[PDB]
C-alpha cells in the first residue's frame, strides 16, 4: 500500500537526454480506475503517463506513470509531486522527488595490464579508477576512436564511499582486452560523466606506449679492429 | 530600422549553458515606454525579456533583452518570435528564425611547438587545430590542471570555411606559454564543443614527452686501432 | 555614398614592385562624364588611369582611379588627394590616401602523428610571429613552383595576446598523406615588408623535425687534430 518515487538522475540524464520524473504503483493487486498523475512545486499540468502493463504474476498489478519534463526544472532544485488517490484510499497519496551541496572533481586516472597477465597472453584489463570526487552517481563509459563500447563489454561498480577523503566517492571499472587486442594500437579512451566538471565530461586513455621512456644502449669499444669506420 | 535577432547557438549556450533568446532592438526610433515582447509560433505567455538595455549615446537607439528557454524547445525546430511594436509602429517585428536541420563530427589535433621557438627562450607556442566538423558553432577552451585557464592567455580563431571538402569548417586557437613552463609539467590539453559529437565534447592533450621514446644508440670509441672514414 | 580610397599593398608590390592606390567612387547619382583625377603633395597630375567601367548592378555608373607611383615616392606620408567632378557635383568630391616596427618569426610545424593514421589528410602549418606592421602577405612555395592558391587557406593579421601591439597570422594547407612520402619540404615563402631581403623562407619536411631514433657515435684518438 506504498508508492515508490523515481527522481530523474544523471544516468537517465545523460544516457537518454531525456530527463526523467517517475513514479510506479505497486503492493495493491489487480485495479483499475486509478489515476497516476504529475505536478510540481507549484503543482500544474503534465503530460500524462504511458506504458500500460499487466499485473505482477504475485496477485498485485503493474502500471507506471512517466513523462519527460525540461532539465533545468530539476535543476532549480524544486518540489515535484505526482498525485493519485487510490481506489482504495480515497484520500490523497503524494509522492515527491526534489535536488539538495559541496562538490568535488572526479580525477580519472588508468593503469595498464599487470606486465604479469602479459605473459599468459589471454586476456589484459584495464582499470579506468574514478576517485576523489563529489557528488555521486557517476557514469563511466569507455571510447574506443570514438565508438563507445557496450557497457556490456566493460564492468563497474557503485561509488563507493571514499575512506579517508571523507565526503567523496569513488569507482572503478574493468575490461578484458585480450592480449594482441591490447597489442596493436588502440588507444582505448576511457570517458567518465559526472556533474562536477566545467563540461561535466572528461576522459582519458592509454596504449603499449604510454611509459617506455628512453630505452638506449651504450656501448664501448676498444682493441676490437673490426674493419669498418667510424 | 533593422532588429537584430541572435538565435540561441551552442558556442554560448555551452559557454552560458543558459540558452536563452536575445533580439537586439536597435535603429528603431529613439523613444521610450516602448513595447517589447518574446514568444514562440502559437505565442502563449512567453517570458518577455528582462534587463532591456538603455539607449545608445551616439544619436542612434539600442535596447536588447534575453529570454531564457529549453534547450530542447529550439531543438524541436519550430520558431521563436520576438514580437516588438513602437509607439510609432502597429505592426509587431515578428521575429520567425529557426536553424535548419541538418552536420559533421570533427577531429582535433593538438600540435607542440618545433625546437625553434624554444631555443629563443622566451615562450613557446601550442595550437589544436580543429577540422572536418560542420555546421559552424565551435568552442575551444584550454584547460590545464582541471581548471580553466582564462582567454586572454590565448588568442582563438573564428569558423572559417575548409577549401577542399565542401560541407566542412575548421578553426584555430594559439597559447602562449613561456618556455620553462613547457620544460616543467602540465599537460596543456584542449576542450572543445560541437553538436555532432557523441559526448558533445571531446579533448586531446600533449606535453614535452608526448613523442616517443627516442632511442638513444651512444657508441663512444676510445681505442686506437679502427679508423674513420671521409 | 561609398567612395573609399585603397593604399597600396605588399602583395601586389611584391608582386611586381607597382606600388598602387584607387580611390573609387560607388553609388552616386547615374551620370556619364566621369572625371579621374590625381595629386601628389604638390597637387601635380598623375599617370595613365584609364579603363571606364560600366554601370553597377545597382544601375550607377562605376569609376575608378589607375595610378602608379614610385615605391620611393611612398615612404615620407603623400597625402594622393584624388579629385572628380561630376555633374551632380559643382563641388566635386575630393578623396585622399597617404602612407601612416617589429620583425616576423616564420615556423613550419609538420602535421600530427594520428592525423597521419587515417591516411588521407596530411595537414602542413606554416606560421608567422610577434610582427609589426600587418599588410604582409604569405604564399607557400614547392620546388621553385608557387602552390594552388586555393590549396593553402591564409588567416588575416590578428593582434597578439601578451604583447604590447605586435601581429601575427597564419596559413594552413592540405596534401595526400600518401604524397608525405616524397615530402619535399613544402617550402612556405613568407614575404614581410621588414625584412633585410623582404623574404624571410622556411620550410620543414618528413626528415626534418624530431628523430627516435639516435646513434652519437663519439670516437676519440691522438690521430686528430685535423678534421679530414
Amino acid at each position: 500500500i506504498r508508492v515508490f518515487a523515481i527522481p530523474p538522475s544523471f544516468a537517465s540524464i545523460f544516457l537518454t537526454k531525456s530527463t526523467k520524473l517517475t513514479c510506479l504503483v505497486t503492493d495493491l493487486t489487480t485495479y483499475d480506475s486509478v489515476t497516476i498523475s504529475w505536478t510540481r512545486q507549484n503543482g500544474e499540468a503534465v503530460k500524462t503517463h504511458t506504458n500500460i502493463s499487466e499485473s505482477h504474476p504475485n496477485a498485485t498489478f503493474s502500471a507506471v506513470g512517466e513523462a519527460s519534463i525540461c532539465e533545468d526544472d530539476w535543476n532549480s532544485g524544486e518540489r515535484f509531486t505526482c498525485t493519485v488517490t487510490h481506489t482504495d484510499l480515497p484520500s490523497p497519496l503524494k509522492q515527491t522527488i526534489s535536488r539538495p551541496v559541496a562538490l568535488h572533481r572526479p580525477d580519472v586516472y588508468l593503469l595498464p595490464p599487470a606486465r604479469e597477465q602479459l605473459n599468459l597472453r589471454e586476456s589484459a584489463t584495464i582499470t579506468c579508477l574514478v576517485t576523489g570526487f563529489s557528488p555521486a552517481d557517476v557514469f563511466v563509459q569507455w571510447m574506443q576512436r570514438g565508438q563507445p563500447l557496450s557497457p556490456e563489454k566493460y564492468v563497474t561498480s557503485a561509488p563507493m564511499p571514499e575512506p579517508q577523503a571523507p565526503g567523496r566517492y569513488f569507482a572503478h571499472s574493468i575490461l578484458t582486452v585480450s592480449e594482441e587486442e591490447w597489442n596493436t594500437g588502440e588507444t582505448y579512451t576511457c570517458v567518465v560523466a559526472h556533474e562536477a566538471l566545467p563540461n561535466r565530461v572528461t576522459e582519458r586513455t592509454v596504449d603499449k606506449s604510454t611509459g617506455k621512456p628512453t630505452l638506449y644502449n651504450v656501448s664501448l669499444v676498444m682493441s676490437d679492429t673490426a674493419g669498418t669506420c667510424y
